[PDB]
């Protein structure tokens, strides 16, 4: 299993470089079975860590396009879950008791309640709070900031734009231009040049990440 341990190693790798940008990050990997239709095996677990921002819709999409490369039906699933010591991150490649919760801006998180993340679920929060122009990701990402406390523990939910529209633009043309030199115009950039892009150069997704940094109003 050598072609699956490598999708398996970028997939898991993808969450470590950019699921936030500075810190210890506590990401555990663990089977043969990540990808097995019907199993409850997770590709990781990240222990999420009061004050953090977890860049969570640019990681989902991410591994998205990842699969769907190597030819694979199923979306991704976050579970975001409070067990009464930590708070977590379970990052599934495929759908999977206590109560589900929704995405809205605040999310309370008490014991052995669960937050479901998939694969609309970050445009269908964008899609009130900002202008059709700006509902890709490409110009507003879902981010979550943890608030872990002893007396409470809630999913702040929060959407990042680029403040300085001059020097997002910019790293879009790098990003674009790396997909191009990779294949041999800005009218066909798509998500999927964007992560071809990102694929070949990580530095240009911190990049990008580093840029969008301005909640919206």
């Amino acid at each position: 299993a050598s072609p699956e341990e490598r999708l398996l190693d970028e997939l898991n790798n993808v969450i470590v470089s950019f699921l936030c940008d500075s810190g210890s990050l506590e990401v555990e990997r663990c089977g043969a079975h990540v990808f097995s239709r019907g199993s409850s095996q997770p590709l990781c677990t990240v222990k999420l860590r009061h004050g953090q921002i977890y860049h969570l819709e640019f990681v989902y999409k991410f591994l998205a396009f990842k699969l769907k490369n190597c030819n694979y039906p199923s979306s991704p699933v976050f579970v975001i879950s409070n067990n009464g010591l930590a708070t977590t991150l379970r990052c599934f490649l495929h759908e999977p008791s206590g109560p589900c919760l929704g995405l809205s801006t605040d999310v309370d998180l008490p014991k052995n309640s669960i937050i479901m993340l998939g694969q609309d679920d970050f445009i269908k929060f964008k899609s009130p709070l900002v202008f059709p122009a700006e509902l890709d990701l490409l110009k507003s990402m879902v981010v979550c900031r943890a608030y872990i406390t002893e007396h409470r523990t809630t999913m702040q939910f929060l959407v990042f734009q680029a403040a300085n529209a001059q020097k997002a633009s910019r790293v879009m043309d790098m990003i674009s231009d790396m997909s191009q030199q990779l294949s041999g115009d800005r009218s066909h950039f798509s998500l999927r040049d964007f992560f071809r892009g990102i694929s070949a150069n990580f530095e240009l997704g911190k990049d990008f990440l580093r840029e969008m940094n301005t909640p919206i109003h």
